[PDB]
């Protein structure tokens, strides 16, 4: 083993470990380890089996092409296939003397074949050299990629497969597909080829698994004889024609889509959702599927998927006169079960012909004693069935509630693409047997198709309800179609042909009914024995539900409605669904909660210790900022609050008696019993007046009660100024909400919180007639004092929604904000009378702004008081200016007229660089020009510097005319407005920016220039935006007023209106017409 130290020294599996068997060396006459032929089998399941080593080996010009000729055979097979093999593995030195032969003659005849299969099975061993060719004979790319992870040591250089251009000839086509062949005898140079392709996905392996060993192993001789080593120092028979059958069916592949896009969209039935069939038809991919049992797992999902109908029929798995009256009699059996109950059995629908031909007898012995019956039962579960053409005859016998013809079901035949409507048959020679009584289907898993579409049509009309086992769903209303059948394939398709819609309108997929009582098969009899017994007092219930409802509720008008509805509904039989008490009474609660408008109506089936108490029950703190945290965890009690008295009044009350703002946390309290509320609200309120707190309303008593505040209950009362707030969450009680309303109706406190479901002021339950059933029920209403309409029925609406969690936050914000109230007050008047056009205003603004404290003190939460600030400074001062918020062209014109746009203003030193520019750019065009035509209708604004530029570039050079003088407040003095040392109208519209009008108002101050256009939009200077104290206030100030005018009376607000009034559109056409005219 002296060779094995050197050539294999990988760490990944040594690390030096075989330096310890390096030491071994010569070793020649180690035999009493084990004995010649083994010692080496011994190794191979021992420092192998430590190796984990893929395998281990141990033991005791014409001349090139006739052996390489030999080693592959190529022809063209049935289905245009092409077959390649090969026995040695080509190399680098082989293709210099060999690779013109390998493309001149056997790489010609392989492109001419549709599909190409490589063997691989027969090869031994090769160089690495002839890899990177192989490939790059089969990629159809030319750019250069690698993917391999392979390392020869003596060449201490990392390989990887390198797709050289060095081909001769065209490339395998991408569009064809080519499979490798492998077995046990495959070389290990050929199983990198396999697992290159396999990675690259585009070729695909077939056969058993290969060995996946190092690609090559080095071989040495030494010795006398009998072994030479074949260390690895770089690191299903049946299979042929397996891949001819896949290429067979993948050949087809193509075709498998285009006749299942042919038979799908054959008529309406199955293609109602057609566009997003279509569309998916092309969408499977043909590289995917392999074999023809995934083809047909893959084609079934998706044809279920996109129909979103899984539960319809889909693709399938491929394949490989005495006796005539004697038989009538004896087909169909009645008997009169005890308690005048009829009893019918069926086996065959037989045929609607036969059934036509032979009526007289079948209902002389059939109907005949199954006139007299109360209530009749029907037994199907023995009975197949059959053809259906005999179904709307028998449904004709049940005429139902309304004597009149109906429509039953509507069909629609994919063959005929016929809509047939299936109406009663009113002229049957019969007694018309009536739906009243009920009539019971026993329905088995055995009701196979035509006694299964009776039983989903009696179910579906209402006639009748089903008791038994849910059925076996199988339909006959579905034609297979033959789908591409070849030798053993023999794919088959089923496709559904009926549609089937009921009387809702929905139609009916199929696969199974569901009945209204899931019972065993066997005990089906018995089961609907009881159902009749339990049907026969469902009435009684009913009208004492009703009756019930009537003598208890709280409000008539409601039950002036809820008896005719619960009669009608009792009438009709709308309830013979329901199979247990259970169910009745669910139904019957959600009858009355959907039409009633009212979800607490509700049925259903059957000394130091009290220190020790109240210390638990109650949490009691003075929180930051003078606001208590008093809260309630549970207190619904009538008399004992009263009884307790001062033991609770001194130890909790009084210690939150100067709080100056007190917080009730009724977010956690469950109490539910509004019998002592309005004594807990009295403290509240003024103690010497009656207030009205609210007025109840008793059903009982059957008149309205007023409730008023206690006159005296205790020395220590709130106090009426001090704020007040509640919260209120989803888990809040029934005494909670009556607080709430209470105190939001008269405007008393700030509900925060999140609305709370279900008032439930007095509910008390009530027994119908009947043990079984109890009704639950509000029996008490409370009306507001301000109007006499009744509570919101639903619970509070909190002016402030947040989280429960998050509500005291928002309280201690809310409290903050209000105490902030009067300093925002005071700033903003400060600040408007130090800043506005007139000065005088602005002071009258602070004067009269300091007398809106007692309308600020309620403000409901933040950037509220924004807008109400806003509309306040807006009514007091005329200007709509006051907002507060919360965190270059020129033409030419015909007649020799000049033109001018613009509405985009800059500073003057931003206009100073461009200023060059604009010489050689407006001016160029409109220094010749007869007349000019400005334009500022959609001006958006800017700085009020840019006037004198464009004043001074319209005037001509001279002693200064212009002439304006502004109060600016923040200057503390008034500027004089100085130019820089034909005709012309302006063309105006509302639009125009407030920095825009005051160069159409010096225009017409002097004369030089007239105005067309339509009123401004009664702008002002460009105000400059203000930071209050609080982060929530941004004033806007305006100032800068123009006063310097002789009149006095500025176009602020007001704006600028022109002599003529045209529209903004013909204003531009109107600007030119009295030029052309002047100039005429």
């Amino acid at each position: 083993a002296k060779i094995l130290l050197d050539n294999y020294c990988f760490p990944e599996n040594l690390m030096g470990m075989q330096e310890a068997i390096e030491q071994a060396t010569k070793s020649p006459e180690i035999l009493a380890i084990t004995d010649p032929q083994t010692l080496a089998h011994v190794l191979t399941a021992g420092v192998q089996n430590s190796l984990n080593d893929p395998r281990l080996i141990i033991s005791y010009l014409e001349e090139l092409i006739e052996g390489l000729h030999n080693s592959l055979r190529h022809e063209v097979l049935e289905g245009n296939v092409g077959y390649l093999r090969v026995d040695d593995i080509p190399g680098q030195e082989v293709m210099n003397k060999l690779g013109s032969f390998l493309v001149v003659n056997v790489w010609e005849k392989l492109m001419g074949t549709s599909a190409l299969v490589l063997d691989l099975r027969h090869c031994t061993r090769g160089h690495v050299s002839g890899i990177p060719y192989v490939i790059s004979y089969l990629h159809p790319g030319n750019t250069v990629l690698h993917v391999d992870t392979v390392y020869d040591r003596p060449s201490n250089t990392t390989t990887e497969i390198w797709t050289l251009p060095e081909v001769l000839g065209d490339r395998y086509s991408a569009d064809k597909d080519v499979v490798v062949l492998t077995s046990s005898h495959t070389g290990g140079v050929a199983e990198d080829i396999a697992y290159i392709l396999k990675q690259m996905r585009r070729a695909i392996v077939v056969g058993e698994r290969t060995v996946g060993g190092a690609l090559d192993l080095q071989k040495l001789r030494i010795g006398q004889s009998d072994f030479f080593l074949t260390v690895p120092v770089s690191r299903a028979e049946q299979a042929l024609e397996k891949a001819l059958a896949i290429l067979k069916l993948r050949r087809a592949l193509p075709g498998v889509i285009q006749r299942l896009q042919e038979v799908l969209q054959e008529y309406y039935t199955l293609v109602d959702r057609v566009p997003a069939l279509l569309h998916h038809l092309a969408s499977m991919d043909l590289s995917s599927v392999v074999s023809e049992e995934d083809l047909v797992t893959k084609l079934n999902a998706g044809l279920q998927a996109v129909s979103e109908d899984p539960r319809l029929l889909v693709q399938v798995v491929k394949s490989k006169e005495a006796a005539r009256r004697a038989l009538v009699d004896a087909v169909f059996q009645v008997s009169v079960l005890p308690g005048n109950v009829g009893y019918l059995r069926f086996d065959s629908f037989a045929d609607a012909s036969v059934l036509g031909v032979l009526a007289p007898y079948i209902v002389h012995q059939v109907w005949e004693p199954l006139q007299d019956t109360e209530h009749l039962i029907m037994d199907l579960r023995q009975n197949p069935g059959g053809p259906s053409t005999a179904v709307p005859l028998l449904l004709s016998y049940f005429q139902g509630p309304d004597p009149g013809p109906v429509r039953l079901f509507t069909t629609y035949d994919r063959r005929t693409n016929v809509t047939q409507e299936h109406y009663s048959h009113t002229e049957l020679l019969g007694q018309r047997y009536s739906t009243q009584g009920g009539v019971y289907l026993l329905i088995s898993h055995r009701t196979a198709t035509a006694a299964e579409e009776l039983a989903f049509l009696m179910q579906s009309l209402g006639w009748a309800t089903l008791v038994g086992e849910i059925t076996a769903g199988s339909l006959l209303h579905t034609h297979t179609v033959p789908l591409l059948e070849t030798t053993e394939g023999g794919l088959s398709l089923t496709v559904p042909v009926l549609t089937f819609i009921d009387n809702h309108g929905e139609c009916w997929l199929g696969g199974g009914v569901v009945p209204d009582a899931i019972v065993l098969a066997e005990e089906a009899l018995d089961r609907a024995q009881e159902v009749l017994e339990f049907h026969r007092s469902l009435g009684e219930l009913v009208e004492g539900t009703g009756h019930l409802l009537e003598a208890h509720y709280a409000r008539p008008e409601v039950v002036g409605q809820t008896g005719a509805l619960l009669r009608a509904k009792l009438a009709q039989g709308a309830y013979r669904t329901a199979v247990d008490l259970e169910s009745l009474a669910s139904q019957l609660t959600a009858d009355l909660q959907e039409m009633s408008g009212d979800h607490r109506l509700l049925v259903f089936h059957s000394p130091e210790e009290l220190s020790y108490l109240i210390e638990a029950l109650f949490k009691t703190e003075v929180l930051p900022g003078r606001l208590g945290y008093l809260r309630f965890d549970a207190m619904a009690e009538l008399e004992t609050v009263k009884a307790i008295g001062p033991q609770l009044v001194q130890l909790v009350w009084q210690k939150l008696i100067d709080t100056a703002a007190l917080v009730v946390d009724l977010r956690y309290n469950p109490g539910s019993y509004s019998t002592a509320v309005p004594l807990l609200c009295s403290y509240f309120f003024e103690a010497e007046p009656r207030q009205h707190l609210y007025s109840v309303f008793d059903r009982a008593t059957s008149r309205v009660m007023e409730v008023w505040t206690v006159p005296q209950v205790a020395g220590q009362r709130y106090g009426p100024q001090k704020d007040l707030y509640i919260l209120v969450s989803h888990t809040s009680g029934s005494a909670a909400e009556a607080f709430a309303h209470t105190m939001q109706d008269l405007q008393r406190a700030t509900i925060i919180g999140e609305p709370t479901a279900g008032g439930a002021l007095s509910v008390g339950i009530y027994q119908v007639g009947s043990s079984p059933l109890y009704a639950s029920m509000p029996t008490q209403m409370a009306l507001s004092a301000s109007t006499g309409e009744a509570w919101d029925l639903a619970g509070v609406e909190p002016d402030i929604t947040v989280p429960m969690s998050v509500a005291l936050s928002t309280a201690r914000d809310i409290v903050a904000l209000r105490a902030k109230v009067p300093t925002v007050l005071q700033t903003a008047g400060k600040l408007v009378a130090d800043n506005y056009a007139s000065p005088e205003m602005g002071a009258k603004i602070a004067v009269k702004l300091s007398r809106l404290q007692s309308r600020y003190a309620r403000v409901t939460s933040e950037a509220s008081l924004a807008e109400m600030l806003e509309a306040d400074l807006q009514l007091l001062s005329g200007d709509p200016h006051l907002k507060t918020a919360h965190i270059f062209h020129t033409n030419v014109l015909e007649g020799n007229i000049g033109y001018l746009r613009f509405d985009m203003f800059g500073d003057r030193e931003l206009l100073t660089q461009v200023s060059e520019l604009l010489v050689e750019h407006v001016w160029k065009k409109i220094i010749h020009t007869d007349a000019l035509i400005i334009d500022m209708r959609f001006n958006i604004g800017g700085p009020t510097s840019s006037i004198s530029a464009l004043c001074s570039y319209f005037f001509d050079e001279g002693p200064p005319i212009l002439l304006d003088k502004i109060y600016n407040r923040p200057n503390d003095s008034v500027s004089e407005l100085w130019t820089h040392t034909k005709s012309i109208i302006i063309l105006t519209s509302s639009l125009t920016a407030g920095a825009a009008e005051e160069f159409t108002y010096i225009m017409k101050r002097l004369g030089r220039a007239l105005v067309i256009g339509e009123v401004t939009s009664g702008g002002s200077q460009p105000p400059q935006t203000y930071h209050v104290d609080d982060t929530n206030l941004y004033i806007t100030i305006p100032t800068a007023r123009s006063v310097g005018a002789a009149d006095g009376s500025s176009w602020e607000g007001v704006g600028v209106v022109p002599d003529v009034a045209v529209p903004a559109e013909g204003a531009l056409a109107r600007a030119q017409e009295m030029l052309q005219h002047t100039l005429l």
